[PDB]
C-alpha cells in the first residue's frame, strides 16, 4: 500500500520502541506500513565526553541543545530521506496539534521529527531547519519525545491497513459490553432492542448531549443538520 | 522529599519503560521520587486465550475493553494503593488537561491511572470506577498509554528535586548557543551586551510580541502588568 517514513532526532531513541514494538502501532511497523528511524545528536559529537548540551547567551538558568551535534542530525537525516520531508519541532510555542491538524501531516509520505531536550534549541536552527513548529498541548514536558511519539501514533491510523467516529465533530457516546447488570447497574433497554435506527438515534443524541454538556465550545465550531438540532433540542429539555 | 505513586492499568505496561529508564523521569524512578506501577488486565483474566476485549450491544464495528480483567486490575490497583488514590481515566472526552491541570494533578500523592485500549471501556466502569476522566488533547490514538505517560512527565516535574517559565502566561522568548554567526545569522547584541536589565526586558518582549502572534486567546485570559502593556505596545507598534 501507500507506507509512510518517520525520521526522529533524539537523545533518547529507545523511548521510540514504546511506539513501534507494540500495539496497533507495532503492527504497522512489522507489516512496513510505518517505518521510524532514529538519528541521536549524542552520535554526533567529536569531544570526548559527547557533550550535547550548551549555555545560553544573555544567561539564565538553563541549558539548550548544542547547534553542531543536532545540527548534523538534522541534515544527516534530511539526506536520508531525500526530498519532499517536511521537518516538525515539537515544542510549546507551536501550533496546536488537534485531528484537523492530525489530517494535513499525516498527508505527508516523510517526515522529520526533532525532539527537544532541555530548555530548548538555538533560535536560528529553527528558521533554517525547522518548516513547522507543533504543539500536543498547553503543558510542560521534559523533552519532545513523547509529543513526537503522540503525533506519530495520531497520524499512523490513516495509514491503509493499519487500523482494522468523531469525524461529526461530537464526542462519542456511552459504550456497554457484558455482563447485562453491574452493580446494580443495566445497559440501556434500546441498545438490546435490535433496533438499528433507534440505536443509530440514541446514540447520536448522547453524543449531542455529551458534547454540549462538556465541550460546549466544540458546538459552536458546527453546522448542525436538521435532525442534530432535533435531537439535541429534545436532550437539553430532558436536562430539565 | 515527598514522593509520589502512581498506579497504571494498562495492556502494554512495558510502554512505559520510555518514562522509567530514561531521562529526567528515569533519574525520579532511580532516586525513588517517583514511583510507577502497572498492572496488565491480560494477567486477570481466567479463559485459554486471555480475552481482554468484549462485543459492544446495540453492534457496532469496534471491540471495548472486557469488563471483568479491567476491573479486576482496576480493584488489585486501588488496594495496593490504599486510601486517598485518585482514579484517572485518558479519554478524548475527558477534560483537556492544560498546566494548570497538571498543577492539580499534581498535588496528589497517590494516581492510578486507566488506559483504555479499543473502542473504549464500558459507561458503568466509568460511573462507578473513575473519579476523574481527562484528555490530553482533541486529536485520537490507538490508546491511552501514551495520554498516562504524557500526564506522568507533566507532574512529575513537580515533584522536589527532580528538576535541576511558561508560569508568567506567556510563550517563551528565542533563545540563542554557540556560535555567535550561524549561517550568517547573528545573536542578538542585547544578549552579549551583559546588561541583565536590558536583557530581561528584550526578552519579556519578546514573549509577548510571539503570543500575540501565535496564541493571541493566551493574552485575553491575561490581566497584564504596566510593564508587560508597555513593552507589548512597543511590539505591536514595531510589527508595522
Ligand atoms: N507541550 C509540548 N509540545 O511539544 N513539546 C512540548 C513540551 O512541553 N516540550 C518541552 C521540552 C520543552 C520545554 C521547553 C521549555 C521548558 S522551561 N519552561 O522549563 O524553560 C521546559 C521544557
Ligand atoms: N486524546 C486522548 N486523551 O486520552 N486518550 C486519548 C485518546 O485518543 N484515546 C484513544 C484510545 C481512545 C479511542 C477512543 C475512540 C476511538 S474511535 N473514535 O475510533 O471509536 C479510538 C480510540
Amino acid at each position: 500500500g501507500s507506507h509512510m517514513w518517520i525520521g526522529v532526532i533524539s537523545l533518547f531513541p529507545e523511548m521510540f520502541k514504546a511506539i513501534t514494538e507494540f500495539g496497533v502501532t507495532g503492527r504497522a511497523v512489522k507489516h512496513n506500513l510505518l517505518k521510524v528511524e532514529c538519528w541521536n545528536p549524542r552520535d554526533f559529537t567529536f569531544d570526548k565526553h559527547k557533550t550535547v548540551d550548551d549555555r545560553p547567551y544573555g544567561g539564565g538558568p538553563g541549558m539548550l541543545m548544542m547547534v553542531q551535534p543536532l545540527r548534523d542530525a538534522i541534515h544527516t537525516a534530511k539526506a536520508a530521506a531525500g526530498e519532499g520531508a517536511k521537518v516538525i519541532y515539537l515544542s510549546p510555542q507551536g501550533r496546536k496539534l488537534d485531528q484537523g491538524g492530525v489530517t494535513e501531516l499525516a498527508q505527508n509520505q516523510k517526515l522529520i521529527l526533532v525532539c527537544g531536550r532541555y530548555e530548548g534549541i538555538d533560535e536560528r536552527l529553527i528558521q533554517t531547519e525547522i518548516d513547522e513548529e507543533w504543539s500536543i498541548g498547553d503543558y510542560v514536558l521534559t523533552g519532545g519525545e513523547l509529543p513526537a511519539m503522540t503525533l506519530i501514533d495520531a497520524v499512523a491510523r490513516f495509514i491503509p491497513g493499519v487500523l482494522g467516529s468523531f469525524a461529526d465533530g461530537l464526542l462519542d457516546c456511552p459504550h456497554y459490553t457484558r455482563p447485562e447488570v453491574l452493580e446494580g447497574l443495566t445497559v440501556p433497554p434500546v441498545l438490546m432492542s435490535g433496533h438499528h435506527e433507534e440505536i443509530r438515534k440514541w446514540r447520536l443524541k448522547q453524543s449531542l448531549q455529551r458534547t454540549w454538556l462538556r465541550r460546549p465550545e466544540l458546538l459552536e465550531g458546527l453546522a448542525l443538520t436538521d435532525e442534530q438540532r432535533k435531537l439535541l433540542k429534545e436532550a437539553q429539555a430532558e436536562h430539565n
